[PDB]
Formats: structure tokens, C-alpha cells, sequence
């Protein structure tokens, strides 16, 4: 596969968008691979709505601001058989009645794929699919004040992640350890925190902060 994936530059991602204090991170890593596998399909990217998941996913299991899953995300949008977009939902980080409106939808699914457990299983899954979805333990205080490099946390954990995130390519720089590749993703914290948003994310190191433990995608 190859060495060096940004699906940034082939135009299957938005801007960083910001949670604030709602514990919505499952919405906005769904909508990112949302929106990138609805732009491989049309073309047009198109920024989607998390406020809709928050506030109407709850069927397929999610809670709104006090958690979900991406796949329960995934799930709802074939359910409801849309989403609404961005500018038509926008978001206010506290959850409220549903109120989706099939008119504004921009986007659907026909379920998703579960990658397997397995940092090279995920390669494969970026380098052909686009941007994933995915699930790290984001709960040091390391990652809060990241600025740039590769992130790797020794106590990170590979089973129990707490923040769902989007990893939108893989790349190397030379680095003193000579662990030189990582996971580029897409945090939803505003561009203020780390590198514009993103963080380079450890790979290939034991499945670091369980970045390859609960990968998917919706498919379009
Ligand atoms: C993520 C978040 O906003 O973190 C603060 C930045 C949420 O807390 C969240 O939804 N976490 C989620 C696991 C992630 C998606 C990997 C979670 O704890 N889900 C529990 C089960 C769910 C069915 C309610």
C-alpha cells in the first residue's frame, strides 16, 4: 500500500469543527466519514450535521452530549433514510428533541464496515476507502496540550478508548526514536488545539491509544 496518504488533498474533508463541551465526539467522527464517502460518490462535499445525530440517533443506541458510537450513527442514517446538513442543523452542544426534516437531507448510508482489529487492516481501509472513523483513549493530559510530532503516550491504553476521532491519512517524518509513521487525524476541538486541529497519532506502536480497536465506515 502505499507509504503516504492526506485524503485533505483529494477534497473528502471538511474544516476542523468544534464539540465544545458536549460529549458528542461519536457525531462528529461519523459525520467526517460521512461526508467523505458521500463526496467520493458525488463529488461534493457537503458539511453534515452532528446536532441531527445528537438529538435524533438515540434509537440506534446513542445518548446524545453523554455519549455514542459511529456506528449507531452510521445505523440512523439508513434508518431515517437521511441527514441533514450542516448550515440546516447547526449545532448547539446540548441535546434537544429531534428535529430532522427530510427536505435539507444531503446524505445517506446503506450501513457500514467494522475493520478489523488491526493497525494494518486500518492501512489498508485508509489508503483505499478514505477518511475512518475511529476510536481512541484521548484521557491524558498529553493530548490536551499536543502541539505537534507524533503523539505517544506510554500509558495510553489499547482497550479502553473514551473519544472517537477521524483518521484522514498516514505519513512518516524522521523522529530521534525512529518511530517515524503516524495517523493523521482530525480532532473535533476547534483548530486552536493541536496542529490546526489534527494530530499526528503514533503507528505501527502496538496499536497505540487504540486507534485500530473499533475502526469503520459508513458505506455509501
Ligand atoms: C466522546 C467525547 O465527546 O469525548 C470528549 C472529547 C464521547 O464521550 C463518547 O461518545 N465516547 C464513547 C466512545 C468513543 C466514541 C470512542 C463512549 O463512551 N460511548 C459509550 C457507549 C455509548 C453507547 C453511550
Amino acid at each position: 500500500a502505499p507509504r503516504s496518504v492526506d485524503w485533505r488533498e483529494k477534497g473528502y474533508v471538511t474544516p476542523v469543527k468544534n464539540q465544545g463541551q458536549c460529549g458528542s465526539c461519536w457525531a462528529f467522527s461519523a459525520t467526517g466519514a460521512l461526508e467523505g464517502q458521500m463526496f467520493r460518490k458525488t463529488g461534493r462535499l457537503i458539511s453534515l450535521s452532528e446536532q441531527n445525530l445528537v438529538d435524533c440517533s438515540g434509537p440506534q443506541g446513542n445518548e446524545g452530549c453523554n455519549g455514542g458510537l459511529m456506528d449507531y450513527a452510521f445505523q440512523y442514517v439508513q434508518d431515517n433514510g437521511g441527514l441533514d446538513s450542516e448550515e440546516s442543523y447547526p449545532y448547539e452542544a446540548t441535546e434537544e428533541s429531534c428535529k430532522y426534516n427530510p427536505k435539507y437531507s444531503v446524505a445517506n448510508d446503506a450501513g457500514f464496515v467494522d475493520i478489523p482489529k488491526q493497525e494494518k487492516a486500518l492501512m489498508k481501509a485508509v489508503a483505499t476507502v478514505g477518511p475512518i472513523s475511529v476510536a481512541i483513549d484521548a484521557g491524558h493530559e498529553s493530548f490536551l496540550f499536543y502541539k505537534e510530532g507524533i503523539y505517544f503516550e506510554p500509558d495510553c491504553s489499547s482497550e479502553d478508548m473514551d473519544h472517537g476521532v477521524l483518521v484522514v491519512g498516514y505519513g512518516f517524518e524522521s523522529t530521534e526514536s525512529d518511530n517515524n509513521k503516524y495517523w493523521l487525524v482530525k480532532n473535533s476541538w476547534g483548530e486552536e488545539w493541536g496542529m490546526g486541529g489534527y494530530v499526528k497519532m503514533a503507528k505501527d506502536r502496538r496499536n497505540h491509544c487504540g486507534i485500530a480497536s473499533a475502526a469503520s465506515y459508513p458505506t455509501v
